[PDB]
């Protein structure tokens, strides 16, 4: 049912309708000669959507936006991006010229521009600290403290109980960390129980990368980072 990483060629967009006004966006991209899928979130916010990440690269976000307006029909306004990597921030210059409001924290801002990958226009205040929560419209902000890097941000949906972890979050299918070069092991397994502990009610919980499944992935996630630990 869930969109797989075999069924959409690079450049395509599918969207996966999760409850009323929520869907995840999944697009892929290559890397290193292989092909990886990516998720994102929408959220409707009455006649308006929010996004939450880009596709992962220009060409992927205007696919993103057209499929956006073939299937759901209304106007993205504001976007969040969840941390500073291009799977996040690339395609932003796209959705600022289509009149999207492009938001992230300072952090995230501070870092995309070390890194040479766009920036977010606006900043989103209130998240600097570990167990920050700020609402943004239809969702909570949080920021569990560093994990896969030390920006990372998590979104949660309260009207459909759907946790979104973004690349903090591991799918099952994964079992070995991959690349965490910008990652705090020491402190992602704590970053990963505040999660745990302020959104113990979610029901659907959604990868950076990956199939969604319940909050079975937080434990998996702990448990494929403390073996990398001790590589
Ligand atoms: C900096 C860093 O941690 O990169 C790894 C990462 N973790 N989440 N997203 C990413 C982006 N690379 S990836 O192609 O999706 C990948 C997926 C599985 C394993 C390795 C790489
Ligand atoms: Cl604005
Ligand atoms: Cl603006
Ligand atoms: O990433
Ligand atoms: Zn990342
Ligand atoms: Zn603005
Ligand atoms: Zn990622």
């Amino acid at each position: 049912e869930y969109p797989t990483v075999s069924e959409i060629p690079v450049g395509e967009v599918r969207l996966y309708q999760i409850a009323d006004g929520v869907w995840s966006h999944i697009a892929t991209q290559s890397f290193d000669g292989a092909v990886y899928p990516s998720n994102g979130l929408i959220v409707r916010d009455g006649d308006e959507l929010l996004l939450i990440d880009t596709a992962w690269g220009a060409k992927n976000t205007a696919a993103l936006l057209a499929e956006i307006e073939k299937q759901i029909g209304l106007p993205v306004t504001r976007a969040v991006s969840t941390h500073f990597h291009d799977d996040r921030v690339g395609g932003v210059d796209v959705l600022r010229a289509a009149g999207v409001a492009t938001y992230a924290s300072p952090s995230t801002r501070r870092l995309a521009e070390v890194e040479g990958n766009e920036i977010p226009t606006h900043s989103l205040e209130g998240l600097s600290s570990s167990g920050d929560a700020v609402r943004f419209g239809p969702v909570e902000l949080f920021y569990p403290g560093a994990a896969h890097s030390t920006d990372n941000l998590v979104v949660y949906v309260p009207s459909a109980s759907v946790l979104y972890g973004g690349c903090a979050i591991y799918e099952l299918s994964r079992t070995s960390a991959g690349n965490v070069a910008d990652a705090d092991l020491a402190e992602w397994p704590t970053s990963i129980e505040r999660i745990q502990q302020h959104y113990p009610e979610a029901q659907f919980v959604i990868p950076g990368h990956g199939l969604p499944g319940g909050l079975d992935l937080l434990k998996h996630t702990t448990n494929v980072v403390k073996a990398h630990t001790n590589r």
